[PDB]
């Protein structure tokens, strides 16, 4: 995917609620530097719904594609108030920044 177009869909989108720089604040939703290969819920000291502590899922390239189309779908009752993106292509591109900037 495009790191460049990927960090312009974040800024615009996600970067209200989310920081990826290591040790990057909380905001309305949590930091998420190192969250490839991590479970959900795992943001040192963010409180997270229930439903994002307990989803039990590993944060990769696949389920952050299923996910970010609908979050609400794939986590019932979690917090995250965003509709989703649509298009696969603007997914992979975001998906390519995160992988990048939250390992960065
Ligand atoms: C822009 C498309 C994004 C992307 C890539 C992500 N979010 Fe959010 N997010 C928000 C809140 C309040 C939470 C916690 C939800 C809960 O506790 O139920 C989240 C959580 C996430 C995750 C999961 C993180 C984990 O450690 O499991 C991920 C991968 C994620 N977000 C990505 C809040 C917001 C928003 C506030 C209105 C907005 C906009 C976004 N998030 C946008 C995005």
């Amino acid at each position: 995917g495009d790191v460049e177009k990927g960090k312009k869909i974040f800024i615009m989108k996600c970067s209200q609620c989310h920081t990826v720089e290591k040790g990057g604040k909380h905001k309305t939703g949590p930091n998420l530097h190192g969250l490839f290969g991590r479970k959900t819920g795992q943001a040192p000291g963010y409180s997270y719904t229930a439903v994002n502590k307990n989803k039990g899922i590993i944060w990769g390239e696949d389920t952050l594609m299923e996910y970010l189309e609908n979050p609400k779908k794939y986590i019932p009752g979690t917090k995250m108030i965003f509709v989703g993106i649509k298009k696969k292509e603007e997914r992979a591109d975001l998906i390519a920044y995160l992988k990048k900037a939250t390992n960065e």
